[PDB]
RNA sequence: UACAAGAGCCUUUCUGU
RNA sequence: GAAAGGCUCUUGUU
């Protein structure tokens, strides 16, 4: 076991103004009855699940007077059974014998029941509220089961979904494809109820014409998945009235076997109150220092000048794309607006570029790189012209950063040849970036009480190779804040095992990362607020114990007697909560989501625990999906309304847009440089590998990540 | 490879068949 | 269930 527990929830938020909302969580009636859990074996191993329901299914109706009473048990297809009341076999084991036709040959069965666990449900509703310290997971999944049995029958699986045919609704897509639509099904804990989790899905069959129920898993065409996109898109509402429909249709009130383990379930979404937090102010600089107010989470650069801006003295251009396509009136022209989109921004770029010309081939980027190092002192930046997807831009990447150490902007052709206001303005933000520029900060009056002593943000996060694999290894990246503004950020980065799930030597880079910041602020951090990201619920416990660990390591390594106050979040931005707004008047855009800045700490979130959700971004397209947050530890003691305030500010501090994105700014920092780790790897035991990922000592301080 | 966000194919594969 | 990765597509945007 470990020693280190998630800590309780300290209070629930009040900050922010409040929305109705309701999230696709449907209340369920748990009894404090206890059902008991029993386990089949089936020889051999290799049975289809179909015909294990079924086989169970015959036992149940056939040895009814021996064993099974008058009860309908639940299975989950596998292993184990489940009834609400107890079999009369007590210890023993029974063996039965099942006859079977099949595909012109006959199959007989063997069949064994063993009772496993008393299961208790008056222990499930203690630990729901605030009696037990953790939810007992054998119970989730014998409700899990319960519920599932059913779906499992009547619809046909698919994983942990079930799929029906379509009625009236068919996409032909193309071929013999369809448009199946079906649900995700899941049970999740809460501090009020047990709650049912459901959102709407679809997948591709083949019902088709002269078996149905078949999944398609073979390949075909793009026309296919933007069909498929076209007939299953769904905005806010959308998705809301389908999954409302689909509970009303499903109808799991009914069911005889949640019936016989007394079960009710709502019909109606779950009210949740939330909250829209207010957006921080974004403060510019040049003449007028203008202030930016983020409206739907969005905000410009109009009349804007960037806070610190890098003067552009000497750049050059090496354009990949062929000369036919990308000519020189394109170059000039867009060299021209570039400038003048530039000049607007406050990032002066004084005259044409010193280099421009064209190239062929990732073999050449390296000598004309170090000719455009040798050539031009005090060069600052190379903008490559690319044609589409290339080893080119592998080969650049790796050249430049770990390499050379030079300082590059790759740009489409396609926005060369045709250019944009703020394709060029996008640009210029990521070249004052690269540039050792900062474009905006938070409003210093108008941030968490956080900032008022010295603090580090750091994000961490891992990207592992498809498994079937080990010569390719995983890739942990960490970032830190570099300054009280937080913006700028250095990037440190590992290669470590295959699919390894913790970060093996996160102790080094964290001590780089305070080597780094105690050189640049003249400050230790007083707290260090720590954003992982890509980390499953069922690795919390070995990730916290191993990383919060490795972090106080470097603390100590950094210097005697030196515990500063770590706060450790886990953000997940894949799940299946949803939120959608009750009044029509709340709904933002025309995809109709709930407005940026929202946050749910209640009724659907965790029973005991400091977690929360947070839709920082603003959603255009589908549903927003909201950022989960889960504090696995807090030093700091932070309220709920101080963290969550902070995680929206630093989803405001992203430097490569004027927008408000899901994550804060370090987790998608880490996530960017993992990338870019993996870029340097094209080329490409493992020290060859660690010395790959290493980029060059003038690329290290800065955001070439960006 | 201007950027954000949301979905689908598709890929290993734990499998479930 | 998940590594998120590709492949796209959509909304687009100063
Ligand atoms: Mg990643």
């Amino acid at each position: 076991g470990y020693a280190f527990k998630p800590p309780p929830r300290p209070d629930f938020g009040t900050s922010g103004r409040t929305i109705k909302l309701q999230a696709n969580f449907f209340e369920m009636d748990i009894p404090k009855i206890d059902i008991y859990h029993y386990e089949l074996d089936i020889k051999p191993e290799k049975c289809p699940r179909r015909v294990n329901r079924e086989i169970v299914e015959h036992m149940v109706q056939h040895f009814k007077t021996q064993i099974f009473g008058d009860r309908k048990p639940v299975f989950d297809g596998r292993k184990n059974l489940y009834t609400a009341m107890p079999l009369p076999i007590g210890r023993d084991k029974v063996e039965l014998e099942v006859t079977l036709p099949g595909e012109g040959k006959d199959r007989i069965f063997k069949v064994s029941i063993k009772w496993v666990s008393c299961v208790s449900l008056q222990a499930l509703h203690d630990a729901l509220s605030g009696r037990l310290p953790s939810v007992p997971f054998e119970t989730i999944q014998a409700l899990d089961v319960v519920m599932r049995h059913l779906p499992s029958m009547r619809y046909t699986p698919v994983g942990r979904s079930f799929f029906t045919a379509s009625e009236g609704c068919s996409n032909p897509l193309g071929g013999g494809r369809e448009v199946w639509f079906g649900f995700h099904q899941s049970v999740r804990p809460s501090l009020w109820k047990m709650m049912l989790n459901i959102d709407v899905s679809a997948t591709a069959f083949y019902k088709a014409q002269p078996v149905a129920g078949q999944r398609c898993i073979k390949k075909l065409t793009d026309n296919q998945t933007s069909t498929m996109i076209r007939a299953t898109a769904r905005s806010a509402p959308d998705r809301q009235e389908e999954i409302s429909k689909l509970m009303r249709s499903a109808s799991f009130n009914t069911d005889p076997y949640v019936r016989e383990f007394g079960i009710m379930v709502k019909d109606e979404m779950t009210d949740v109150t939330g909250r829209v937090l207010q957006p921080p102010s974004i403060l510019y600089g040049g003449r007028n220092k203008a202030i930016a107010t983020p409206v739907q989470g969005v905000w410009d650069m109009r009349n804007k000048q960037f806070h610190t801006g890098i003067e552009i003295k000497v750049w050059a251009i090496a354009c990949f794309a062929p000369q036919r396509q990308c000519t020189e009136v394109h170059l000039k022209s867009f060299t021209e607006q570039l400038r003048k989109i530039s000049r607007d921004a406050g990032m002066p770029i004084q005259g044409q570029p010193c280099f421009c010309k064209y190239a062929q081939g990732a073999d050449s980027v390296e000598p004309m790189f170090r000719h455009l190092k040798n050539t031009y002192a005090g060069l600052q930046l190379v903008v490559v012209i690319l044609p589409g997807k290339t080893p080119v831009y592998a080969e650049v990447k790796r050249v430049g950063d770990t390499v050379l150490g030079m300082a590059t902007q790759c740009v489409q052709m396609k926005n060369v040849q045709r250019t944009t206001p703020q394709t060029l303005s996008n640009l210029c933000l990521k070249i004052n970036v690269k540039l050792g520029g900062v474009n905006n900060i938070l409003l210093p009056q108008g941030r968490p009480p956080v900032f008022q002593q010295p603090v580090i943000f750091l994000g961490a996060d891992v990207t592992h190779p498809p498994a079937g694999d080990g010569k390719k290894p995983s890739i942990a990246a960490v970032v830190g804040s570099m300054d009280a503004h937080p913006n700028r950020y250095c990037a440190t980065v590992r290669v470590q095992q295959h699919r390894q799930e913790i970060i093996q030597d996160l102790a080094a880079m964290v001590r780089e990362l305070l080597i780094q910041f105690y050189k640049s602020t003249r400050f230790k951090p007083t707290r260090i607020i720590f954003y992982r990201a890509g980390v499953s619920e069922g690795q919390f416990q070995q990730v916290l114990h191993h990383e919060l660990l490795a972090i106080r390591e470097a603390c100590i390594k950094l210097e005697k007697d030196y515990q500063p106050g770590i706060t450790f979040i886990v953000v997940q931005k894949r799940h299946h909560t949803r939120l959608f707004c009750t009044d029509k008047n709340e709904r933002v855009g025309k995809s109709g989501n709930i407005p940026a800045g929202t946050t749910v700490d209640t009724k659907i979130t965790h029973p005991t625990e400091f977690d929360f959700y947070l839709c920082s971004h603003a959603g255009i397209q589908g549903t927003s999906r909201p950022s989960h947050y889960h504090v696995l530890w807090d030093d700091n003691r932070f309220s709920s309304d101080e963290l969550q305030i902070l995680t929206y500010q630093l989803c405001h501090t992203y430097v490569r847009c004027t927008r408000s994105v899901s994550i804060p700014a370090p987790a998608y920092y880490a996530h960017l440089v993992a990338f870019r780790a993996r870029y340097h790897l094209v080329d490409k035991d493992h020290q060859a590998l660690a010395k790959a990922v290493q980029v060059h000592q003038d690329t290290l301080r800065t955001m070439y990540f960006a």
